[PDB]
RNA sequence: UAAGUUAUUAAGGGCGCACGGUGGAUGCCUUGGCACUAGAAGCCGAUGAAGGACGUUACUAACGACGAUAUGCUUUGGG
């Protein structure tokens, strides 16, 4: 989605994106303290763009 | 006082009509079928098939779509 960033920093955003907010608001819609719960559906779809791009360079 | 004749009763039933219930025929309709005509096409698979199991949404029991990038992603045209 135009990332346009160094590839070391699509690894960081992954790994950010793939645990951190989405294993975070997956407990917190969990325990009953997630509202705005379309941030998940963001997140998610996010995680999936920078993989894609990633694949294309190879 | 005597002789004689005759009638109302309807527990329930019969017929005729009036009004309800049941059940889903018929009329009209069609989301789908049937039989064919002209033109594509007449194979897929070890780069893992046809077919399926399990999963995916904020909920999800099921059906469609999809596959740990999961109720979908990028990019080039239409709108």
């Amino acid at each position: 989605k135009e990332i346009r960033n160094l590839t070391t920093s699509e690894i960081e955003e992954q790994i950010k994106s793939s645990k951190e907010e989405l294993f975070n608001l997956r407990f917190q819609l969990a325990t009953g303290q997630l509202e705005e719960t379309a941030r998940i559906r963001t997140v998610r779809k996010t995680i999936a763009r920078l993989k894609t791009v990633a694949r294309e360079r190879e």
